[PDB]
């Protein structure tokens, strides 16, 4: 059956939020709401929803980052902020298409590089990033200190 | 041992220290990076001097995008720090980071962050000793568009 990757607009907010809560549980509910609104008005944020037969089966959040991005040599960079495909629809090339949409968006925005990150423990994610043409650049430990 | 924010006069020596921190970075880029830092409001480097000679530096930025482990924005980010071996373990880095931290606070950052290689044992101890807590460990990927 035919699938479409739609850049998220107001009409897909509920499809998006319903999936996003499955990728990041306990990311606060109020946060999804605000995030959705922020994204709809941004020029450096965009999200994409995989739709087929009227249902949303997956999504990707993306951004255009001007901060230094680990492993990249140019700026700005289009960055894959999160991606999720429902269990029942995996290994069908849904993420491949969502990522192509993110790449197309960042390319049209003038980015020369697309980047992403994932836990060293997320093994399927690593296989997926590599299967899709990303090469691993570096691994780092992040630190935080309250100001 | 004074710490000063970098200006045009410190570029040549900063570049010499910076090439030792990152030998793989094109010399060509140190040139452009220095100009970029001085032109941008969201960037600042600090130089530690002994008898008028630069012996350490820290590059920093105000980051506005997502930063792993942080929950607020902007974030002051320690982009790199280096102290000549002869001056190590004397609190120079501690001092450089204090200066980065004040700059950040004055820019409204509620969090300061940094990152380092899993292999950089010494760096890890330094971060810990200075009050940073480890947040996440990740692998980065890149695909040329
Ligand atoms: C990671 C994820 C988004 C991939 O979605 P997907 O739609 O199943 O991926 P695709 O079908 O487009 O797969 C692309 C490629 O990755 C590879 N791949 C996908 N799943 C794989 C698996 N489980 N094991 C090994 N390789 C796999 C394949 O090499 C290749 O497709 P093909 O060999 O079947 O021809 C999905 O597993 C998911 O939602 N996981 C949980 C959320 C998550 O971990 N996100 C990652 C970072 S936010
Ligand atoms: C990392 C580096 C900048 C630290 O510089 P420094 O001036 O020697 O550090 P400081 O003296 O200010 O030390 C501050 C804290 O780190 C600790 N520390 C410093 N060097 C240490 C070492 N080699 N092993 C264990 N702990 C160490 C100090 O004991 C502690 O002080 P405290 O008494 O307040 O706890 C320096 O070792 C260096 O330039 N390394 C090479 C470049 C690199 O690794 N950069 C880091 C990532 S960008
Ligand atoms: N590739 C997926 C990435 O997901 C998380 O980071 C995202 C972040 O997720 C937060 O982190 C928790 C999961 O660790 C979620 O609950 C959110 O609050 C999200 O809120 C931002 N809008 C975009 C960030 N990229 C991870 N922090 C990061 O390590 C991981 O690499
Ligand atoms: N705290 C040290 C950090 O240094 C490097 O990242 C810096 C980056 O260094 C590039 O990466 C190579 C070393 O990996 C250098 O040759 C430059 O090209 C520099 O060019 C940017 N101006 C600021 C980045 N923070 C590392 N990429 C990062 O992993 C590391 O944790
Ligand atoms: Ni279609």
């Amino acid at each position: 059956s035919h699938m479409d990757i739609r850049q998220m607009n107001k009409t897909h907010l509920e499809h998006w939020r319903g999936l996003r809560k499955q990728l990041w549980p306990g990311h606060p509910d109020d946060a999804h709401l605000a995030d959705g609104e922020e994204i709809l008005q941004a020029d450096h944020l965009a999200s994409f929803i995989a739709m087929a037969d009227g249902v949303a089966i997956g999504f990707a959040d993306a951004s255009i980052r001007h901060d230094y991005v680990n492993g990249c040599d140019s700026s700005p960079v289009v960055f894959l902020e999160g991606i999720f495909v429902l269990p029942s629809f995996r290994q069908r090339g849904v993420a491949k298409q969502l990522i192509a949409a993110v790449q197309r968006w960042g390319t049209n925005k003038g980015c020369r590089e697309m980047a992403s990150d994932t836990s060293p423990e997320n093994t399927i994610s690593q296989k997926v990033h590599q299967a899709l043409g990303f090469e691993e650049t570096e691994r780092v430990i992040f630190y935080r200190k309250r100001c």
